């Protein structure tokens, strides 16, 4: 089950019952989680920007019928805090570590909260959303996110799809401790189902380890 705009550029697929992953087009993918909660929707990352971003919410708003409350900002780059403005206007709460929220200044975009720990466990009405700071890899504040419920993880761009070769923008990446980090998400969840990358299909733990082959 897949909804698109007309354009094509906004697009959200059903991964079960309350998670869906939305994919936006700026022509680079990006991807994002939607979770359909008894109290609201909750988003994992926005869009690359405002106009991306805002429509973004529209869209899921109206397919549910309900409002988005909480996005969750896995790293300060414009493919994830992009709409950070259309956020704070719509009354949105941007949840982010502190880091985040000090880089995403840095670069001209408005302020997350900062209120994520390293391990930060929210809970949407039932559904269930655990945080992680892996440590430093494609930026230095990277983080992933958990849904411990079914074993889905959010690599972000920590994690490249399957038929990527490139580990993309390495300038803001620290490419020698990227490794570390996965491992600690390895050591961290042992049994992962499924695992969404930052850009590209939804796979398996098969994606980590061919990051790491493309690390070394
Ligand atoms: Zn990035």
């Amino acid at each position: 089950t897949v909804i698109k705009n007309e354009t094509g550029t906004i697009s959200i697929s059903q991964l079960n019952k309350n998670v869906w992953v939305h994919t936006e087009l700026g022509a680079v993918p990006s991807n994002g989680l939607v979770l359909n909660t008894s109290k609201g929707l909750v988003l994992v990352d926005s869009s690359w920007d405002d106009k991306l971003t805002k429509e973004l919410i529209e869209m899921v708003e109206k397919k549910f019928q309900k409002r988005v409350t909480d996005v969750i900002i896995t790293h300060a780059h414009a493919d994830c805090i992009g709409g950070i403005k259309t956020l704070k206007e719509r009354g949105i709460k941007a949840h982010s570590t502190a880091l985040t929220a000090e880089l995403a200044k840095k670069n001209g975009y408005e302020e997350p909260l900062g209120d994520l720990q390293t391990v930060t466990n929210l809970k949407f009405g039932n559904m269930k959303v655990e945080t992680f700071y892996p440590g430093k890899g494609h930026t230095e504040d990277n983080i992933v996110v958990w849904l411990p419920q079914y074993n889905i993880l959010v690599g972000g761009c920590l994690v490249k799809s399957t038929s990527a070769k490139d580990l993309g923008n390495v300038a803001d990446a620290y490419v020698n401790e990227w490794s570390t980090s996965i491992e600690n998400v390895l050591k961290r969840y042992r049994n992962i189902n499924a695992v969404v990358p930052g850009h590209g299909e939804v796979g398996d733990k098969g994606l980590l380890l061919h990051t790491l082959d493309l690390l070394k």
